[PDB]
Parts: structure tokens; C-alpha cells; sequence
């Protein structure tokens, strides 16, 4: 038994199938009951979805899959024939997942890339016929944030206006990679002042847009 499963049982056992809605407020409430998880939550959430809406990306790139929260977030958003990829590192994680997805119906929007971020970034072009991203939330680890952005700029895999959006810019933060996208002429900023998932400590999601090269 792991918290993850404790989850994902939780899940099964409370929300509509099929009914992405549903899913959410089912590992919000057993996360802010029970136990404590790093899913985005509902305030950041709302913040994502608002965002979503605005910019109807086709193709969305997810780092950091989780048990699947914020995936069903935004899939339940996307448009017919829009796609999300999420990257996960750990096969426990993606396979709970791709059962998250399942039971609320999304799993033909999504598709889950197992291994890191680091390694599969440049593989998208090739293995998912990718040509550029419209959108990417960051939200595996804070070490990675940074690194991974100038990755995918490198593998040519952002376009101008395409949309960065980061979770934890404040706790557990992001320093270097704050201060290298608010520095730099290839985006524009913006800071939406939230709270951490499932708690009132002050947190944060930044949009950082890319302008293309300088
Ligand atoms: C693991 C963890 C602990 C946090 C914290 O301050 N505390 C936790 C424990 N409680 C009890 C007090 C407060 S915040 C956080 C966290 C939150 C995310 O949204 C994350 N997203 C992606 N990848 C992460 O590593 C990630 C970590
Ligand atoms: N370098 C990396 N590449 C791919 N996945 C990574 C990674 N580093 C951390 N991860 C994974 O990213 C997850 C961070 S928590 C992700 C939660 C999710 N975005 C949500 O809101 O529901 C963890 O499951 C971790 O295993
Ligand atoms: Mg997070």
C-alpha cells in the first residue's frame, strides 16, 4: 500500500466514471482530508484552467504526470483532436496515471511518456511527430525547470507565443529559472499569486511566453 494507490482506490470508489469533473474533487477532497499530495490543487488549478481557455492550445506538454490530477485538469479543457503529452519518471506514477485518465475517460487525449523529461525532450520530434508546442506545464522538480526550458528551445520545440506555465515559483520555488525567464528578452512574464496545493502557505504559477529568438 502506497499513498498513491490509497488515491487512486479513493477514486474508484467515489467519483462518476467518465466524469473528469468529478475525479478532481474526489483527490481534492482526500488529499485535503486525509492526506496531503503534491497534485497542482483547485486554487492553482482554477488559475490553469482560466489559462487554458484563453490560449485552446492543440498540443499541450506536461512534465510531471503524478497520480494524473493535473493531466485530467487540463484534458477535460482541450478542444476534439487536441492532445497533451505528460512526461513521468516513475513507472508507479504512470501507471496510476494512465488509471486516473482511464476512469475519467480521457486517456485518448492523453499520452503518458515514461522516463525523464531530460531524456525524452529531445525524442518528441521522431517518437510523437511533434512539430511545436503551444503549451507546457512545468511540474516534475524545481532542479529541472530551468534545464529542461533550455531543452526544448534547443530541440526547436517552442514557437513565438508559446505558452510556459510553472507551478511552484514560490514553495518549494524556483529561483534560477524565475530569474532566467523574468531576464530574458525571449519572454514575458507573468505571476499569478496562489496558494499551495491543499494548504494557505503562499505559492505561485508563472507564464513565461516565448517571443522566439533574440
Ligand atoms: C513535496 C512538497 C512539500 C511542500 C511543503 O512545503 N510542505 C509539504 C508537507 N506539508 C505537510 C507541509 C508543506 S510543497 C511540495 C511540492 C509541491 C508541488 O506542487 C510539487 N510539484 C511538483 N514537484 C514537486 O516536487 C512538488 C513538491
Ligand atoms: N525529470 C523528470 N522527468 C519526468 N518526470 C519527473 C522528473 N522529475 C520528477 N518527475 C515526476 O514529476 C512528478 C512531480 S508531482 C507532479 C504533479 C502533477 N503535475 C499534478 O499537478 O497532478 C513526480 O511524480 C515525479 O516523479
Ligand atoms: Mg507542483
Amino acid at each position: 500500500d502506497t499513498k498513491e494507490q490509497r488515491i487512486l482506490r479513493y477514486v474508484q470508489q467515489n467519483a462518476k466514471p467518465g466524469d473528469p469533473q468529478s475525479v478532481l474533487e474526489a483527490i481534492d477532497t482526500y488529499c485535503t482530508q486525509k492526506e496531503w499530495a503534491m497534485n497542482v490543487g483547485d486554487a492553482k488549478g482554477q488559475i490553469m484552467d482560466a489559462v487554458i481557455r484563453e490560449y485552446s492550445p492543440s498540443l499541450v506538454l506536461e512534465l510531471g504526470a503524478y497520480c494524473g490530477y493535473s493531466a485530467v485538469r487540463m484534458a477535460r479543457l482541450l478542444q476534439p483532436g487536441a492532445r497533451l503529452l505528460t512526461m513521468e519518471i516513475n513507472p508507479d506514477c504512470a501507471a496510476i496515471t494512465q488509471q486516473m485518465l482511464n476512469f475519467a475517460g480521457l486517456q485518448d487525449k492523453v499520452t503518458i511518456l515514461n522516463g525523464a523529461s531530460q531524456d525524452l525532450i529531445p525524442q518528441l520530434k521522431k517518437k510523437y511527430d511533434v512539430d511545436t508546442l503551444d503549451m507546457v506545464f512545468l511540474d516534475h522538480w524545481k532542479d529541472r525547470y530551468l534545464p529542461d526550458t533550455l531543452l526544448l528551445e534547443k530541440c526547436g520545440l517552442l514557437r513565438k507565443g508559446t505558452v510556459l506555465l510553472a507551478d511552484n515559483v514560490i514553495v518549494p520555488g524556483t529561483p534560477d529559472f524565475l530569474a532566467y525567464v523574468r531576464g530574458s528578452s525571449s519572454f514575458e512574464c507573468t505571476h499569478y499569486s496562489s496558494y499551495l496545493e491543499y494548504m494557505k502557505v503562499v505559492d505561485g504559477l508563472e507564464k513565461a511566453i516565448y517571443q522566439g529568438p533574440s
